[PDB]
């Protein structure tokens, strides 16, 4: 699993897929991690406030903690990735991942995806507002 030599790292997070569909499952990858992270901790938006939390793992004591934006649709991983299952319209937007260090520290990084409806329009008629 290389890297690249040439060229400064900084963590990172590649939703994969890039873009799904209402119901379809997304999983936010992650890179350039710490050497060790203490927990990862997931967020909805570009904040990392507990109103806004929604999950968190620490690896020190294998414990898991959801936050208040948590549906028990999400789950973390051991390289401080998220999965989204049946994800919809309005997740849509934000998603930033804070990873602590056993050093007392802290990381940020933004990464969402995009969800878009890929679903069929029966109409008869045929011009429809929406």
């Amino acid at each position: 699993g290389s890297s690249g030599s040439s060229g400064t790292a900084q963590l990172t997070i590649e939703a994969v897929p890039s873009n799904a569909a209402e119901g379809k499952e997304v999983l936010l990858l992650v890179h350039n991690l710490p050497q060790d992270p203490r927990g990862y901790n997931w967020y909805k938006g570009e904040t990392v406030d507990a109103n806004r939390r929604i999950i968190g793992y620490v690896i020190s004591n294998q414990q898991i903690t959801p936050g208040p934006a948590y549906s028990n649709r999400e789950t973390i991983y051991p390289n401080a990735s998220l999965l989204m299952r049946n994800v919809t319209r309005n997740d849509t937007g934000s998603y930033t991942l804070q990873v602590i260090k056993l050093n007392l520290m802290s990381e940020e990084v933004t990464g969402q995806f995009s969800v878009h409806p890929e679903t069929p329009k029966p109409s008869i008629s045929g011009p429809s507002s929406g």
